[PDB]
């Protein structure tokens, strides 16, 4: 009877809210900041730590940590306080009410789902709770039941096809690039104008440069030879301290690492190459209803060239005969967020719940056969 | 008063319909499909088992099972499932009102036929059925009462000689070479050009590319070197996932296991051989009468060289003195059903169906004594 | 009376040697490695591709590339790369002064055996040559006539069925599944203890895992339930860099994927129903002598566990009155090439060279009449 | 002075031997075989046919050829096969300083027997020859010199009568059913359990089955209605790759054929009818004689049911007032051979042999002079 | 033919010489000293601007600035001066007939690179000029190929991998912290114990105090107890004008900044950790290589106490069973003078150099093509 809870617990942004809505509620930066100064005056309230939103806006006297790095959870108390700020303090709820669902990335670790469920079943005793693949939400929330999802948000880039709700796993496909690896790209490419960015504060406001600022290139040797041309693709921003940088090259050569990894040194393919090897691992039958089908969604693919261009790069990788759509919707940063609140408000859906009566006679090992 | 069915269940296809119609109403593959992957979206409807043409749609996420092979059905809940397709979904009747005629292959076990009249009395309880020989069936709609009939379906390749409406029962051969032996010899030669198909729907895709290419040489060595010679021969097919492939020799090399069973390491002979020995088995004074009329049915007799073929091989065979006539209508392919709908219909038939009240007192045993 | 080279040429290892010889020479890996970072040190020797044990013992800074995938050649300069390395820094010999003796997977493209010879003979002009199958070079080096052989390497794992010399080509059976593929499942399911492995260096780390760690389980599912139950089977090894990882039940989930290849999402049956299907396909007076020589070759056959296993499962499938046995040598790992060694230096194999005349004749389609 | 040799050469088994000894010596079957499969194994000695035993034991890849059917030679050069190793190989001896008794069935072609001089006397040149009807050597084996002699083996069944040394030939009557249309029609009535025998290996199989379980029925009725009531006639047979096949009626279905040769679409009578109207063919004093020497011999009248199914028809078929006697001598598989040895020591014989000179002066026409 | 000039122009000494020279001849640090005061005497030689040695000579009069901060030249005609006096008035040559080779750290700004091309091409016009990185130049100078130099200077700490002469570019870790830095810092803490410096003359005093005064504490919480417990650790310096200082811990908690960087208010991590974290973001195989080749660079790398806490630092965070290695050569304050005199010697470097006509064709670009 009572309203589930849908929290999306991603690399760079938590997503918190009740089943049924449309959007979620709560969008917060999970992060934890500390204090690395000293302080002095004393009457005034300082924490030890500051969660989301505050740590945001007191970030240059905190060191800010992020606890998921590339999908893994690294700091566990850390997450404990992500999660009691996103229920008590953003949700404003009790978690011993509410049911809640919780997204995970594919090839995992499994002591990551373990730990979630024992710290979701002891620390924040809920009644009920679920772990779900992220690209099974987006395919639920775009309203399709076939495609293949390319997942990219600030950890973890992943495709995942589905054929009429059926999931090949042999074919999901993992990348460690997003958006934490373009921001640092962005860091280190800004040096080449002379502007120095070192601290954690300084990696959130490259941030904020590359998601207001930065863009796909349709071709990236013809604007590479416009951008050397002439300087109409100059952008200025404003630094909070209040002077004016300008970036030329530099808001297209930053995402073009996901399509050429080897800017960073890597020696995986591009995420085109990645969706094309994903699609032919599959069978041959289902490839063409994979091929109209490429669902994107996550925060990383919202840059305003990436739709454009990935239909490009497949239409030269598959066979001409064959019609390539790109879905992109404009609500495909919480796309995750908005299949869960429909997952978790599904009348078949009531009897996957893993019930504390599960969890006591079996242990943290019921989340690996009640899921996938 | 009621109107009879006629099923005519084939190793590769079904055919049904009602008695008195030109075309049979029904005709769907005989496969049965299950999921072999993992079934992550819940709500939209996954059924255990897909039957018939949905079977075939949705092939790329299923293992696809023939329910009958050689003739001799060997799953019998599969087979108990073609029929409900049959009998509900296609034909949309209730079996409970109407007889059935069925078919059977020549030199059959007595179990296959016990246990079918078994489960149409016991299952889908008509109140009158019949089992007929195929090959009878395909005299009675060529419209003559003598001749030498071969049947060449999905898995028994029979001859059967019947002058004026006798049967003789010492000259029906059975060969165990048809259009699923030719599929898979299309399979193994098809990997010579490195094409590679080793799934069960990839099967369907090279039964596709057999009944839609291949052709049967007038003279195979000509032919060879003809295609060895000059590339006028070669032709391209298009993949269900867009890409080409392009085909030579095996456009005849894959029918010739008709006439050359060597080819796929079987000691028996071609089928004109085969169809001589049986006439020559015959009684002397009937044989001319059995040369002028070789009366062609099945879907592996719709090769466009096979008449001729045929008739060259049998003409070498024959002394030079006979005429050798091969007798190919345009509807063979559904020539079984049509004169089974022939029979049904007939007047002088509707004393020898098998009663209800007749399997009741005799137990699954009648069928040998009421029917041939 | 030049001595014959016997080189066979497999998909992850390169065996080339004389003949008449026990073991081969030259045992290297056939990968061409190629660098992907820039070099800023000049004055000492960077050459642009690295072959065989010097790409493997520079690996950090290489691509490496398999020219063979699948007992396909893909790459032909690598391939090229390879034959270059194997006959003048490995064997260093002249190829024009010595004949010599490839192998070849069965069921293979014939282009790829006509462009073998087309560079056999115009690039390294050998005086002869000639291409065998390498399940018959096992049985040549078992010292038998007669027996099936299960040959499972780097990229095919076929079964030849051969009696009193005589092959039976409708009975082999060729299946897309061996130690790369294992590698590949390892590399998948060595994520989820949190070991992320992506580079191609790291491929060859994992495949040194899988050869020093790995086993086949008796029973799969007792193991599971010991592997759950205490931690008695797992073991550790030593990465590069100094980390030690520590492998539970994935040292025996990985070769389960030779006995089900549905782990890695396939739809073909295991080895030991390849087995069964390919002596069950060939006559039954034969069937009890192929029964009693199952005979093992290859790498991927060398888990210490297999041969029990498939006598278990081969001895459940096949009827309880005959006696099977698994030939397993302690040197099949290298068999085909002692097999090809004892075939070369053989008095009745020298008038079954291909020859440069018959080669200048014939052009190249003289290996499709004088091999199999 | 030399020893004679005595060669009976059935349809089906070759009996060869000295004269004057009890059993022959050696005793194979008359089958020539040759590889239908592909040689790949080259060094082992492979030659082109296989003949006698040699060709049973490596029937799995084999296709086996009956030089004699229906005791007419079809093919000459398997004769000459036949009788090289009938001679060198088996019996260790030179034709050219040895006479010669040979076997012929009574209503043979001319030109078979004339062939057989021919080839006697010029291939393997024996000093001396002689042809002998084997009804007749079957009475000298017996001890007698009076009785209707039936002679049933692998392709005549022929009754011939003779009273006091004096042969009848209007009333010799030869019947074209014996042992190999029995394995035929067991052949046939096997696949009504679903066993499947189609190849020639898989004849012998059916021949060795038919051997080893077949009996004659004494009533065929009620037998039936025992086999149908309870299965208390089934027996149990173990095929060469380790299965069990069961047969119940069909172990004296078979030989009824024998009996109702309509079984097999044939319009002519049983053996006891035949031998009743060979018996009313001759004159009536002897008739009686005729009814009490009824004289079995080879190889098919070796059921364990034929005499008295026999005894108890002629008895029907007979006046009630005449005793009937079915000789049935536990020899009289090697009857014809034993009467050979018997008649080729006789002092009285020596004088009718067909020499060398005669053979020269009077061509291929002295055999129809000299033998009946 | 003409010998080549080196010029390792670092942010606090300018070290300028010829090409095949072990020691740099000119060794002068890079200042500019401008008169604060007025001029009173006139006929004495008071020229506008001191360079170098004079402007140390007389810094009790001068503002002494430095043209390079952090790497990055701020004044250019500062830069101008600099170089003038390193060609005219110390190597007392002509640049325009000797090529020039320059050095210039990593991730620096491409502007510094293009008008150091520029400056060098039309002020002081070479026949030809490279840049080079200093990290490449102190690998060239240790006489090995691999390894991860930790360059240490003035202005910039960086750390560059180089694996078999490959550089890791994403592995560069430049770090804002060093011997300026360092000076500021004791600059900073010696108001603790009462003396005040606050000029630019006086922060060269505090800079040799720390030269020669100043050690890397092997533990620095014991060094911490044994300086509070007892005076041991006291050393006097005599200042110019005459006094005594006494320093007693501030001769360990200087260069604790390099390890500790948050005792000047900094976020990054020390030395010891960017070598790891270097180290860990190459790849795995060369990872082991990189461990026994940490060589160090740079006048901030003359403590005597840096290479076995490094050591130890490096043996603690890496794993315990690897060999860690500190190369430290007593030259290596002029290491990367004497790397680039070896790379300027070698004759496969002549075709390396920018020469004046590409520049002419190509502009001030041609700097980013040609140099790393
Ligand atoms: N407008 C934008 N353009 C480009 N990138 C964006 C934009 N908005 C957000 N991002 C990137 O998306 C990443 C997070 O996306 P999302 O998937 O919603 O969060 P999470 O990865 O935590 O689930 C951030 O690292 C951010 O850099
Ligand atoms: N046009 C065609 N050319 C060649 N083969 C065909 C064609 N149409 C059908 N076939 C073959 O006929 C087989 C089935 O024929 P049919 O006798 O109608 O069905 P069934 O054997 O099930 O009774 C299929 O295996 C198919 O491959
Ligand atoms: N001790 C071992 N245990 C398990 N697998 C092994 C072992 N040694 C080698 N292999 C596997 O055998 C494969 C190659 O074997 P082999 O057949 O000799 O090479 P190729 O396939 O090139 O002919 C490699 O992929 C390797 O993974
Ligand atoms: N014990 C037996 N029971 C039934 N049939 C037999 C038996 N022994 C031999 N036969 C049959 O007799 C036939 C040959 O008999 P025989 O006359 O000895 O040889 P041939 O006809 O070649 O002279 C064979 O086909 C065999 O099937
Ligand atoms: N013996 C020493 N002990 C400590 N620091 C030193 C020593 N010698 C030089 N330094 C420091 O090294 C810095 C410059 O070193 P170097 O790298 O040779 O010059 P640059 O940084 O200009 O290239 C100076 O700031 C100086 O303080
Ligand atoms: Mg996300
Ligand atoms: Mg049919
Ligand atoms: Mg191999
Ligand atoms: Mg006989
Ligand atoms: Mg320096």
């Amino acid at each position: 009877e009572t309203t589930a809870l849908v929290c999306d617990n991603g690399s760079g942004l938590c997503k918190a809210g009740f089943a049924g809505d449309d959007a979620p509620r709560a969008v917060f930066p999970s992060i934890v900041g500390r204090p690395r100064h000293q302080g002095v005056m004393v009457g005034m309230g300082q924490k030890d730590s500051y969660v989301g939103d505050e740590a945001q806006s007191k970030r240059g006297i905190l060191t800010l940590k992020y606890p998921i790095e590339h999908g893994i959870i690294t700091n566990w108390d850390d997450m404990e306080k992500i999660w009691h700020h996103s229920f008590y303090n953003e949700l404003r709820v009790a978690p011993e009410e509410h049911p809640t669902l919780l997204t995970e990335a594919p090839l995992n670790p499994k002591a990551n789902r373990e730990k979630m469920t024992q710290i979701m079943f002891e620390t924040f005793n809920v009644p009920a709770m679920y772990v779900a693949i992220q690209a099974v939400l987006s395919l639920y929330a775009s309203g399709r039941t076939t495609g293949i999802v390319l997942d990219s948000g600030d950890g973890v880039t992943h495709n995942v096809p589905i054929y009429e709700g059926y999931a090949l796993p042999h074919a999901i496909m993992r990348l460690d690039l997003a958006g934490r690896d373009l921001t640092d790209y962005l860091m280190k490419i800004l040096t080449e104008r002379g502007y120095s960015f070192v601290t954690t504060a300084e990696r959130e406001i490259v941030r904020d440069i590359k998601e207001k600022l930065c863009y796909v290139a349709l071709d990236f040797e013809n604007e590479m030879a416009t951008a050397a041309s002439s300087s109409s693709l100059e952008k200025s921003y404003e630094l909070p301290d209040g002077q004016v940088i300008t970036i030329g090259n530099e808001r297209f050569c930053c995402p073009e690492t996901l399509f050429q990894p080897s800017f960073i040194g890597m020696e995986s393919a591009g995420i085109h190459e990645t969706t094309y090897n994903s699609i032919m691992k599959c069978d041959i039958d289902i490839r063409k209803d994979l091929y109209a089908n490429n669902v994107l969604s996550g925060g990383t693919t919202m840059y305003p060239g990436i739709a454009d261009r990935m239909q490009k790069e497949i239409t030269a990788l598959a066979p001409s005969t064959m019609k390539i759509k790109i879905i992109a919707p404009p609500e495909r940063k919480y796309s995750v967020w908005i299949g869960g609140s429909i997952l978790a408000s599904l009348s078949t859906f009531q009897q996957m719940w893993i019930s504390k009566p599960e969890y006591d006679e079996a242990g943290p090992s019921i989340v690996h056969r009640k899921c996938f």
